[PDB]
């Protein structure tokens, strides 16, 4: 069994714990987190929790459940220890550059790193690749939501006067998205001001955005999310081939599970860095290939 | 460019021709077929057509567009020539055994063979694998149709008294299928007899089957088909994750296009035999990886 | 305006009354029914009601709102008076023969008769014709319900021991239908007996039928109905053209409205008998053609 | 069999060729096109191709597969030769005037012309007419796409600096549409400039438009299209009657097939000009009426 | 049986008449309306119609089918007579205040009043309450239409130059609505002026609004309407619970039926004022509780 | 805050724990369960767990999370202690008798009991009641699944030779259901035998049942479930009113949350026994009524 450690303990983290414990081919060595209180959280009962991975014995792979901005440095740090890594880095714009950066680091330390292994980027990327070669000429549209956006939500919370906030991603169709923000204000804060700060923030300025003040944001919080991917294209010279993929899932739960499968695959690769479309799909499945070929193909 | 030959000229074959001609990284050397008449078919104008692949110059890969029962022998024959091969062998029951048989033949002759590369088996297999690792605990249902089944149709035509026939695959849900057969009888043939021969044939006996006599079967023929794949499962320890994939496509057109993508991938593999879930998805896309990673991930 | 009479007063009849009153190009002369009591029904207040068409002045057209079995004789009777007629005769198997029977009768008396002008046969017939020429090669499926079937219901009411009942038509897909019967038994009637008489009745024997006993059938009665017509076919040489038409409507209300439109068309035809696919669609629209061409084409 | 000629060779043209060849009641005499090079296109192998219809023997009907702006003149030219004509003229605002212009020309030369015989205008027009008389009071919405708009796409290409481009029609609901334009710029062309020229063009100014620059437009080209027609209206005096028609098809393939059916109908009409709602639907079906009535009504 | 009177005679009124007549536990004493002409309307034949409730004998309950602005005063007037009342007051913003105003009036006179008993507010309110306690953390979206809005329509009719008009409510998703207005102008009226007066009216200024001029608005009128209520929330600590409720109905017909059920419930309550979520659902069902518990639970 | 105890610890139990902890108006006193081992389960860390409710201080209400057959006795035992109770007893055929049995027990001990408070019976019951009074004449169909049936699954496990198994409930439409059973056999057990024992069992005999042998049942286990409730009925005298309610949820999670809401309501009722349709919906919401009325109505 692959000895694994969960690094970082947040949403994906708690879900990461469950994903690893449920894996038939993995052994959870422990959890690495910034804070370890005397009052051990219920789900962490019986689980080794430390502040540094060096305090976990013989860790072979690590799930990097830390904020996107922290992924690059964390990945390099773990790889330099010879530990395989998996993350769900979600910036489509430069994940290709992240791959280029980590590839030599991983190879030089005899480890494998699989980046952007969530559902998007991640499994949705594989789906987009399938639709692309099944019908080479055409257009694919990826429509997200209804679901909460962590990035957009954080941006709102960073605004003075905001006690808490939730930014909902709403599909407008054809790959366009609208934003529905719900904000809980600090005592005496001005809504008009906050509303402006939100609608004009570079993270919202490009999309239709609506803001609503609420008594409690936690009362509106749900981590479910979804996607509708569609493509209308040409297979060979035959037009109007229609494809549609839809998912309604628990965001952090799925992300954590995909990360687990991706780490399983990482341990099977030659040293280096990979995105999910660079790994044979069967490497994401536990155990020998034969049984899976007979069951799934 | 990969020098390719289309072996066998039928539905998938004519669609195979178009798939290859539309590929940016391939050069169609010609078509291999059993019959070459003086009256050259319109679409084959300007295309080299011969009865043996040895008459095609420097062929590097071949699309085996022949009947399923002919695939094993054809694949071995081409592999023994050092030619990469792709087929859409559709028998789920023993394609794993086909893989075992062809693997050493391919490797011994320095070639790669990708079997069962249609949409099912094929791309649907990849999808099933994705749903499997995204939510390990649960059940996946693959529902086919409405669409014509070649195998079932042939069986009906093999029945004395049948001039022509068409067997429609109808989804009953939860992976169960019904059959709607339309038959055109020979002069003086008995419908009751044929109907019995159909409903009791081992290819129909297990499913609800209905037979209708028609004046003309060709007037009812359409090669469109489709699938609805669904899974409700557990990601980690989180239940009720919902997934759905649907496709409404031209059967032979899609199959031929996938075969083309699979042959592209074959040329990039170490010698041996592979099913589509044993190949990194990016290998199915033409050209360098970098651009695809930036566009799709 | 066309002087019209409603002949027969039942569901379609009451709905026929409203359809005529709402027509901008028609004048309701009155209603012909076999029962005319002193206590005139509310909706018939201010409406001339008689037992014979001869007592209605200058009637030019008549809506035959009588049972299917009574249509042939009523149509001939009205046509022989020089009155245009419309009916919704619903027997697909013999309406073609009805057409040949009424054609010379209509022509000989200088009148036009449009038969089977409901939604099926009728408007659905036109739709099926369109899908047929838009994609000549393929199969069209017409799926009815959920909705009550008059014929099936009356058949059940004919069974001794049944105080009242209704038969629901349920679509099973691919043109196949199931039956859901609800029966109210007379005091002291035996359910098992009735159930058997139903499931073995020639009107039910060939379809999956379920029977449920209820305290009151009137409490379950709703005249809504619907249809889903689908076709997957070849336009020219291009396969997998997809078409779908769905309707959720009040059965008798729509039938009566279509009959009104068909009578309007009848008044514009050369004497003879027509089905709805034998009349230019614009003849079903009131007033000059020009305006409709600009509005709808 | 009706001797037919395909005039103009483009998308609808190639599909026009297939539609005619697939028609059981027509004989393709040949194709009329502007250029006839020595290297005969594969599909035109064995087909007579000339630059003037006078060089085609005994042509009785012609499918005018030329640009919309060329239809009026081509129709008159062919009608003046006594040849029946069919076109898919798609300008809803003036086709009524086209009808009035061509009517006397057609009649004076003993020929019939059916204009605007595509799917919209054309078959969709018939559908709108049906929904109108089935429920006279209400509103019908016709929602197009996702699908490429030839007209909008040509407008973009007419702009200096654009090498190639395609305009996608996107349904916003309630008959409102948005435009998604993808453009391939000429070497050293300015995107901002082109983008402005597009969004400002009179063909786009009224609709929400988005422009994206792509490396290759041909790689995004698909001729599939679709429509969703819905009506909520009153049948007689009964409100909320619900109707819905949806289609997902190959645009030029369907258009060409409808044109073929309309030409068939043209040959059966009294001399003059007709829109598709002025012809009995059965005239669009090949052969005797009887068989179709028993089969479809 | 509860002796009931219908107060006010309009859409909901005529539908109110039918709802009461169809109730098994009610006896219609008569209708109260401000206009009683010699030519008694057909449906009111045999029904006592007067201008004051005092002229109806032993009335125990009244359906207030009057405009929203007239509800408060009518409710107080009837309650002060000891008559139970039901209304469908639709102003979400102040109905809570209406409740506090009517509560002591109802109690003081020994009667019960159920306010805002339509489908929204009303039954939709109950649904929203259920979804709220089934999944306490999340957001519920109520999407209305396509359907005519009385308030929006009357507002447009108030604009000088407008002979008649109707405003269609269009769902844009996530609780946002657009408006589609159709207007019939008085002879010599200016469209541009009217259009501006509409789009800038406080009832339209905050929503995307489109105005179309038509020859006749009555030809576009249909009272059908609908709703789609959705919620994605957390049950306990389990996220992504999905709920969806949809309705396609005749607006005034349903409203009147709900009012009838609510009046039935009113007669069973302690004196005071209630909204529909303050009454046990079984009190809306006629007769003893036992039978309903066995039938529905 | 209401002091609550969770009685019985299983699926609904673990979810019951979370539901109570998430309730703003409740204080979890502890959990009552049959076995309390030294190794305290992680989620029960910090939670008082005992074998008898008497060892929990000042408990005011209890969620009976025990098997259906144990509910009657447990309810009486808790009620006799003056503790309010809530259960999700799911036998539609006898819950009415349960209500009559518990009513006097509850009242005599000054407590309130709400029975059958899951989603069906429970919240679905309220929905059925709503659809019933909104459209009194018609038929409502409740279609369950895809989802695991605890009862059917237990029945299979009770069969000798089966190590483990799960029975999936499949909707066939119109309230009819099919069963899909997956069984894991004990070492050396006979499948044919087990298959017969299953399909013949009184819990399966009436429904179409399919049995499949699998290597592992736990690998197929998911507690997600769902329902589609539909009604087509008459509001007043207006037919074809259409209603549809769908839910895709975690079965035990929802059940536990509804039970929590029902216990909250129980504490607010006069002593006695109630089904969910006998309680005003607002009593299921925490805190004062005013806020909820302004927010939801």
């Amino acid at each position: 069994k692959l000895r694994v450690a969960v690094v970082g303990y947040g949403n994906v983290g708690r879900y990461a714990l469950e994903a690893v414990q449920a894996a038939p081919d993995m052994e959870l060595v422990g959890v690495v987190r910034r804070k370890v209180l005397a009052a051990t959280p219920p789900e962490l009962t019986g689980v080794r929790v430390v502040t540094d991975i060096s305090q976990l014995e013989g860790v072979q792979g690590a799930l990097l459940c830390v904020p996107t901005r922290s992924v690059p440095e964390y990945a390099e740090a773990m790889l330099r220890r010879g530990i395989h890594t998996v993350d769900s880095y979600d910036i489509h714009g430069d994940l290709a550059d992240l791959r280029r950066r980590l590839d030599p680091v991983a190879r030089e330390h005899g480890a494998a790193a699989v980046i952007s292994a969530g559902w998007d980027p991640g499994t949705d990327s594989i789906i987009r690749a399938l639709l692309e070669f099944m019908a080479p000429k055409g257009i694919t549209y990826t429509n997200f939501g209804p679901g909460m956006s962590m990035g957009h939500s954080v941006a709102v919370k960073a605004i003075p006067g905001v006690r808490d906030a939730l930014s909902m991603t709403i599909p407008a169709g054809m790959g366009v998205h609208k934003r529905a923000v719900y904000v809980e204000l600090e005592p005496g804060a001005d809504f008009a001001e906050v509303e402006r700060a939100i609608k004009t923030d570079p993270y919202f300025v490009r999309d239709e955005t609506r803001v609503t003040q609420v008594e409690s944001v936690s009362a509106l919080m749900d981590v479910g999310h979804g996607v509708v991917m569609e493509r209308k294209g040409v297979s060979g010279a035959t037009h109007n081939q229609l494809f549609r993929f839809e998912m309604r899932i628990n965001n952090p739960a799925l992300t954590a599970q995909v990360m687990v499968a991706a780490l399983r695959a990482a341990a099977r690769q030659k040293p280096g860095c990979y995105t999910m479309i660079e790994i044979p799909v069967i490497d994401y499945l536990p155990g020998d290939r034969e049984a899976w070929i007979r069951k799934l193909v």
